[PDB]
DNA sequence: GAATTGTGAGCGGATAACAATTT
DNA sequence: AAATTGTTATCCGCTCACAATTC
């Protein structure tokens, strides 16, 4: 897989697969450190959503 | 404009979404019978196929 | 035993729901 | 009960295998 997945940037930033999700949603059960964390992975990674299982799962951005 | 499925196409087809994708892929065990009935409803409800959810499914297809 | 066909697990990721724990 | 973080299954559309069916 060339694009990077949320499951990477969950696993780099070092937090649980929900974590990452939950702050790409912005959630209210998130810590700031954990969001800026995951935000920050999105830089190392090129994190760059997988369009296609993005897609079947809602859309090709959020 | 809204996105169809293979369900939709099975729906309609009155048969099961893996036959759909079985008319789709355009393999054996297939019967001409259905792989008719069910190109049919492809036109009819307007169904494009997920190249992205091929991939997904399908390691390495395109 | 194979063509037909249905049911389901899986791919791959994102979300909803939930559970342990602590507050 | 709610927050944090984690854990699990489901769901999306699609594909393949296997089981059951029928001949």
């Amino acid at each position: 897989m060339k694009p990077v997945t949320l499951y990477d940037v969950a696993e780099y930033a070092g937090v649980s697969y929900q974590t990452v999700s939950r702050v790409v949603n912005q959630a209210s059960h998130v810590s700031a450190k954990t969001r800026e964390k995951v935000e920050a992975a999105m830089a190392e990674l090129n994190y760059i959503p997988n369009r296609c299982a993005q897609q079947l799962a809602g859309k090709q951005s959020l």
